[PDB]
DNA sequence: CATGTCAAGGCCGATTATTTTTTCCCCAAAATCGCCGGTTTAAAATTCCCCAGAAGG
DNA sequence: CCTTCTGGGGAATTTTAAACCGGCGATTTTGGGGAAAAAATAATCGGCCTTGACA
DNA sequence: CATGTCAAGGCCGATTATTTTTTCCCCAAAATCGCCGGTTTAAAATTCCCCAGAAGG
DNA sequence: CCTTCTGGGGAATTTTAAACCGGCGATTTTGGGGAAAAAATAATCGGCCTTGACA
């Protein structure tokens, strides 16, 4: 088959007027093909064909059948499988057929989707690894929030990821914010969620009065699906892939102070590339209605009867109580800080007299 | 050879009744000359000679074979092979004969040839400058279409000089002359061919197809443009691509195209009216940019910076996203057409198309 | 620059005695470039040149050490880390600078050796995730051994990975190559050592103590190199990727012994790449010598006093021990299987007789 | 015209005493023309015509434009062209005219020339069939070089048909031939030319580089090995390769190029004496196979089944392995040649290599 | 002594089978080209009258 | 002193050569059908090299 | 209501700067080609003697 | 009856035409140097599209 060249070379020919053998002996081409170019519109082409049979064909379907729902994708396994079955070929084929589907899958189709604003602010963990802080080991954490209107990332850094370091870091983030939407999502965890009941979200108690004191409400994504929270996920994947990468630190405020100019330098007003606006500018865009700050600290410890005269001791000191707690013994809960609460059957005194008779 | 009057007298005096050896006796001529003319049927014209055998007869066919193979036309050089196989000759000999064979290679470099109606017309590209269009700078050309006999030229702005602008150009100008020409010759560039070897060109295949369509041949071998920009852009008003194509094709009707050469004296647009151009196809190539795009598995393709959803039947594989150059695109999907999706000429972000779907849907 | 096709047609025609200017007319080239081209044995060809100097290069060793030692390859932080640095520059020369630092990263020297016949067999766990068996969870684990000389692939999986099921696990390795290795070759873990002493191979003195009954001696590798035992990661790498990839099983034993046929089949008599032969016609070039079997099933479990005659009773039958024992009170031992054992201040009573008066 | 003698003797009896007028009534020849042809310095020979017009003067432009670059010599369409352009004449004028021309283009392809000496070599392959080499079947082929002016063949058995067998075969040629020739001309393989495009071809690098040392240029354009294979090769005995190419040279230097013709009634020997090859380069040129081959992180880079290992040096990094046909390997890293590693010609398992290496180092 | 290794996938090349395209051969019909002879046109040559110079009555 | 002859120039006609036109014979070209060969595309099989994954 | 998303890297194209290659113009020198005239060679034509046929003394 | 003239054939020489050789004049070609333009390679900057990763 002649190029495109020769074919408009011929055309060429024959509008100039030359007899068909002058251009078949200066073309090196047959008289026939000559003329079978002359009326021809269509120009040489690759002119792909239809695809035939082959000796892969009648095993294709038990092939799709390991590919998809099996999940098998070695290629010398289904040979050896097929084998059995009466296949008379090579494993080249294999390979080529099965080229395509190893490189499509465990692909789904996803449904995109925007929230209102001041509507969904998603929240997510991460358990960055381990480093060494003043010689002592630590497992990092981060938690991340993203409000889904503005994509207004927050991030912090803590050592733990408890109940109460949660909501503080929810509080730290609501108060970056400067109001608290009224959906909250957030992935299937024991502090968020107790449990499940034949598919109905379930959240605890504890969590359900803390966002009614606060004004908003847990709206966890379906079980075991944690694509739905995609906005804070690549949140964490930017921070990790930008930010932590490379990043030296000795201390852990240091840390989170680096990560809040970091999100405030390019994290926040960076052009988004869906929304083409950069997050600042549509970070005043979200209604907001803030609270005061309220927080359980509590660690259990030791005890100390207190006498009839309503006096204990602890650490050599001397606490002085109501009149009520004489003679009764009461919980007395001291933290690393120095911060020291006292307690009676689970609630807490809240008058208390220090007199240093030390 | 003797005069003819003469022979032909002698023919009549033997046949007035004169004996053969008296007119030799008394015209001084043998009388066998006499009685060979005699019979002459007709006149004796010039002698016929026979392939006068020459001295270099034997080193023909190798000074052929040097003059149409190897090329060289020198009557030393090859004076010194043909005396290194045996030439007895001079140089004279040589030049002569080699005259009409060198004359002849020489006419291959004196491309003095007119061009006749309709068979070429020669195109031109330009950088016209930089001007600025919605406060975004861009490197505007000219694009000058000439018709090798009418010698009309057709210009016209483009911002692009890419393959698709070249052929809607090219359609253009068809239109305006009224038909096609048998060849249309261009600069050599990447939209036409994919380089050339000094001789031979590697055509496009979207041109070739285009140029087979409209009925002409691409040809890139190896001024107007300068006469148009000193004549027309130079101290021009203009805040619009449109309305400036418009003033330079009204000034090409006016006084361009009508506009009387000094020496032949006619004005173009006669010139024009005695030619021949091919009829142009009842409809029009789609020149629309073609170009594959992979369609993610959320359905988010992107092209030129606009991010488009479709629905999952279509997710994961790669569509054909033809754009007419006016802005609307068409998605062909295994050549089965899908849905016009909106295409309002206003960039928007991809949260509102999220939206858009979203609603749509439900 | 004209191409090879030109030259050569230029020597041509110089070879065939041809005008300088008659060769510049007809290959429409100049006539001092036919002169250039005439006398010059060197084709036209690419002829690359010397890379010249560029803004990023005074960044250059920046870029290298943020590149290895910290271990940063994202573009745009070192494009902001160096644009305060002075760098006027854009992205993409960063992007391509950094491209093949990037695609070679993470990425030592490694030497490579092979052992004496039957003097390093390497073993190694596999957690292969959580599978369903009779609708009860269970965490399986491969457990994979590889004779170092014959690549003698042998693989067991179970559903803990104690003590008890290692010991088991080897033996049957070695019942299956019918000899004990001098030298095993393991990874840190707390069954095969109780720990590390400045750097110096610690074992317990159980595994030591079983080692010793059958003969062999650990060698545990540098402490965090894994790599060094590759032999047996590969042969997990080759489980996984071409055998439990679309395994149906559902018994642990069948799935055990679809395993050991499928070893039998192709693991264990597959050419190797790197030695060239089949495991199964390499694996008698090894020295052998088994012994007997033993274990140490026990489960501490709940105790019974003997009383003065010698007979105590349990699940309502009666068990008759040695007068030592009257009066005492001993450890009884009983398995889900129905396996009793008895023991005395640690020690296993081998004497017992079971009275049926039920 | 009149008889020069008749002028000579009129200027000679002027000259002898004879008045002109007396002249001019004696010979019946008016008194001036006697005077003009006294005055004569050499005689009237033919006389000299000035370019006799013609009836197709004004369309001979058009004509040798159609001929040379239409290329159309029929004299029909231009007949009707012209007579459309208003021509007055008819078709014998045409046909002459043409005529000319009409055999010069026939000329082009009535290649019929002699090649003379030295000028051009001839190339052949060939797949001689179906041998078992070390009980491995290999499609053999024969490779023939054919000198165009003395006839000789030079023809040898390899495994393969490619570049570097093609040019160490070449090289065996030369020096069998003794020098080199000015062109060597094969059969369109890839070996030589990336493609050609009907008068133009795109040579590889490698090939002219190897050609432009050995002073040679390429030329794939649009038997021999048929007479060797059914005189030599049918019915014969052989075991081994190179005992194949032994017997098959002698046979060349004894009956093959030592055959006279039966036209000429010369032997090939004779006119290979009486031939011109350029002289061969004091050194040959480097036909290794080569190939770059990226060196995995531990050392082992594989080349054609085999595994080698290199030390931590060069390892990650790309080398060029150059293969001598011989069976050495050379490494060269940058530039930088490498310790020419263990290269004993028996495949031997990786794992032998490793331990080779692991003893070698401690 | 302590030392990383093995396999799978993809790509390239070669071989075989099927489909499409290109090339070659024979018979019949048509068209064009070349050579020779005759005629026509253009260019060249020759001859016929007046002015000037030289020679002879 | 004068007359005649000769030489040069201009114009017209004739002759010769070249070119042009028509007819005949030979050759070449074009179209259609059949068979064979070559080229392009798709499918098939084996081997080699490099990279990746569990660590 | 429940619905996956965002960024980074690589590639392509365009623009700018530096280096290499190619092309063009002017002056001086050298070589080759073409035309005209003269000479030489080959081919063609013509003329000069013997045999045959026809006509006239 | 016979003699003379005419026609045809063969050979040699001469004439004409074509070709060949040498010299002169004109034109074209080649080599070197300088300046300008174009092409190729390397470096630089911005944008767009697709894929991957934490889930
Ligand atoms: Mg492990
Ligand atoms: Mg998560």
């Amino acid at each position: 088959m002649i190029t495109r060249g020769e074919f408009f070379m011929i055309k060429e020919m024959y509008e100039r007027g030359m007899s068909i053998s002058d251009i078949a002996r200066e073309l090196g081409i047959d008289r026939k093909t000559v003329r079978k170019y002359i009326h021809s519109p269509n120009p040489p082409s690759k002119s792909k064909r239809k695809q035939r049979k082959s000796k892969l064909d009648p095993f294709k379907p038990y092939l799709q059948k390991r590919m998809l729902e099996d999940g098998v994708f070695n290629s010398e396994k289904l040979f050896f499988e097929i084998r059995q079955q009466g296949y008379t070929g090579g494993k080249t084929i294999l390979k080529d057929y099965m080229k395509p589907f190893r490189e499509t899958a465990k692909k789904k189709y996803t449904v995109r989707y925007e929230t209102l604003p001041g509507e969904q602010m998603q929240v997510d963990w991460k358990e960055v690894g381990e480093v060494v802080i003043e010689g002592k080991k630590v497992k990092l954490s981060l938690f991340v929030a993203t409000l889904g209107y503005s994509r207004m990332k927050y991030a912090v850094f803590t050592t733990s990821q408890d109940q109460e370091h949660l909501m503080e870091c929810l509080i730290q983030s609501f108060k970056y914010f400067g109001g608290v939407p009224k959906k909250v999502l957030f992935d299937n965890m024991k502090t968020v969620t107790d449990g499940r009941e034949q598919g109905v979200v379930k959240w605890n108690q504890r969590f359900s009065e803390f966002a009614s004191y606060y004004g908003f409400i847990p709206k966890v994504c379906r079980p075991y699906r944690a694509q739905t929270k995609g906005k804070v996920e690549r949140a964490i994947q930017y921070i990790m892939d930008h930010f932590y990468v490379g990043t030296a630190f000795e201390s852990i405020e240091e840390l989170n102070f680096l990560l809040h100019r970091w999100l405030d330098q390019v994290a926040n007003r960076k052009p988004n590339a869906t929304t083409g606006i950069s997050p600042q500018e549509r970070w005043a865009e979200e209604s907001l209605k803030p609270l005061p700050l309220k927080d359980y600290d509590t660690s259990y410890l030791s005890y100390r009867k207190v006498h009839w005269d309503g006096s204990f001791s602890y650490k050599g000191e001397q606490w002085l109580l109501s009149a009520e707690y004489a003679g009764k013994e009461i919980l007395v809960k001291e933290r690393l800080n120095g911060d020291i609460r006292l307690y009676f059957r689970g609630e807490e005194i809240s008058h208390v007299d220090q007199q240093k008779k030390v």
